[PDB]
């Protein structure tokens, strides 16, 4: 009851008023005790003992309840007596109730796969969820399904860790851990989307995934990133002031870890006294204005980042790769900077230290991906993205060049790639400023002098890439060429710039004709042959 109504005013665009939000937790913790207190009916212990259904119509939670119930006898004794004055058959009861208790390592593995089953539900209802994509505001799941996730989590969790210490199982682990990573990955998306959408109009989608891979390539986590903040930064004020406020949010209202290994102040099973406290943290955050469907995104992810890593301890079948790839951006973003900390343990586990290159090499790849990303699709002004961010990083891409380790990853990237060639060809968008020119060709510059000043084959490797300009778009080249040379002083009233920007391309072109250039003649007959044209219109209209 009530669990859509958010669902619904957030579909209207309204926020749930403190009434409303009220009501619901006042109504889930009412009938929360009622199913507590009341004894488990005939019907549900054998479902509890056969569950055919899935429990679609909000019945996991109460299984896992009854279930820690029945772990403990005296629970066994309340209901099975229960049982006896309902008019179940003694017997009858008895059975059932050792069938529910799943004695042994059973009584873990019931837990085990209950909650993979309800994970393998809400990975099956993503299905039109897009990964690598902006999912609508309205895409995102409803608290109903992020507070029973967080909740299901909650449980394996603590049952897992009890078996382990008890052990003092790698297939039970094996099977969790594939379903748990698509989660996090998929909830990342949704805490995105919460946060992405909330950006105040006063956006275009176009400026919607810009402002995504601008915060993205933000990470102020771990290793100090000195880009990711900075165009964090560089963001809109208003963008800026909503990042703020949604990093602001925190997940200390839910218990953290230790709080069931306190007992949380229960006896018998604490578990299930710790997803109430959950619950009922879910239920504040929905009392709070501030972005409360997330805010229970963002513990649930960090349960989801926990449960994971607790995984990735034992062998089971996870992919190390695989697993990096997905800890990667979770480090390296603002919308999950929560778990951006977890993610870091998460790759000293499987990097390795901080400060292992592993660690380092794929960040910095990232990076280099995401400035890339920025530099080559996201440089039209539809993105919304200032010319600062794209400046900011070229610097630092020069700053990587710098970095031997940061240069061969570059080198690897723009050479496989050709992204050195998409720089200069995404330099032919007029929109872009002059500067940007500037920019680039000492970018290029800078390329070329410091192979000449310290030879290495990663500088080899991008001359072979300047190969792949021999074939590009010779309308676009020469656009780019126009762009370069002609001087408008109409647009550009810094033609000193623009003739620094001629001299600077004159450069790279006596870089790539010299003999131990790695650009091939190829380019350079391309470039000239473009220019000739460009020649005879400057005598053709003088």
């Amino acid at each position: 009851a009530g669990s859509q109504l958010d669902t619904v005013r957030r579909k209207e665009n309204k926020n749930v008023t403190a009434l409303e939000a009220c009501a619901l937790q006042y109504y889930f913790l009412i009938l929360w005790r009622i199913l507590g207190i009341l004894p488990p009916s005939k019907t549900y212990i054998n479902q509890l003992s056969m569950n055919s259904p899935e429990m679609s119509e909000c019945d996991i939670l109460h299984t896992l309840r009854w279930s820690s119930r029945l772990r403990i006898s005296s629970y066994v004794n309340w209901i099975k007596d229960h049982l006896i004055k309902q008019g179940m058959k003694a017997e009858h009861a008895s059975s059932l109730l050792e069938l529910a208790s799943t004695t042994k390592c059973s009584s873990v593995k019931y837990d085990v796969e209950i909650v993979e089953e309800y994970f393998a539900r809400q990975i099956s209802s993503f299905c039109s969820i897009d990964c690598t994509t902006i999912l609508q505001l309205h895409e995102i799941p409803s608290l109903q399904s992020i507070y029973t996730l967080d909740a299901a989590i909650s449980k394996v969790q603590v049952s897992l860790d009890e078996h382990f210490s008890k052990m003092a199982s790698s297939e039970i682990t094996k099977n969790l851990l594939p379903a748990t990573l698509q989660l996090i990955d998929t909830y990342a998306s949704f805490t995105r989307a919460y946060l992405l959408q909330n950006f105040n109009e006063e956006p275009s989608k176009e400026k919607l995934q810009g402002f995504a891979a601008v915060l993205a390539i933000g990470s102020s986590r771990c290793k100090a990133n000195t880009l990711g903040p900075t165009l964090v930064q560089n963001l809109p004020s208003s963008v800026q002031t909503v990042c703020e406020s949604w990093n602001n949010i925190n997940t200390n209202e839910f218990p953290n870890i230790g709080s069931w290994r306190n007992a949380f102040a229960n006896d018998t099973i604490p578990s299930e006294s710790y997803i109430s406290a959950v619950q009922a943290a879910h239920l504040g955050t929905l009392c709070s204005q501030s972005l409360p469907l997330a805010a229970s995104l963002k513990h649930t992810l960090l349960s989801l980042v926990r449960l994971t890593g607790d995984l990735i301890v034992w062998s089971d079948e996870m992919n190390p790769p695989q697993v990096i790839r997905t800890l990667l951006p979770l480090l390296l973003e603002s919308s999950t900077e929560s778990v951006a900390e977890i993610s870091s343990n998460s790759l000293e586990r499987i990097l390795g230290p901080a400060e292992s290159d592993e660690f380092l090499a794929r960040v910095y790849e990232k990076l280099i991906t995401g400035c890339y990303n920025i530099l080559a699709n996201h440089a039209d002004p539809n993105s919304g993205l200032d010319e600062s961010i794209l400046e900011e990083c070229l610097q630092y891409l020069e700053k990587q060049l710098e970095s031997s380790q940061a240069r061969k990853a570059m080198e690897e990237f723009f050479s496989d790639s050709g992204e050195l060639v998409q720089i200069m060809m995404a330099t032919a968008n007029e929109n872009l400023s002059a500067k940007f020119c500037n920019r680039v060709l000492k970018f290029f510059t800078k390329l070329f002098q410091l192979t000449e000043k310290s030879p290495n084959p990663s500088l080899l490797h991008l001359c072979g890439s300047l190969a792949q300009l021999a074939c590009v778009e010779p309308v676009r080249l020469q656009a780019w060429l126009t762009r370069m040379t002609t001087s408008p002083p109409k647009d550009s009233d810094q033609l000193d710039v623009i003739q620094e920007n001629r001299q600077l391309l004159q450069l790279l072109t006596t870089y790539i004709v010299r003999e131990n250039s790695q650009v091939g003649e190829g380019v350079c007959a391309v470039l000239l042959g473009t220019l000739t044209p460009m020649a005879t219109e400057m005598l053709a209209n003088g």
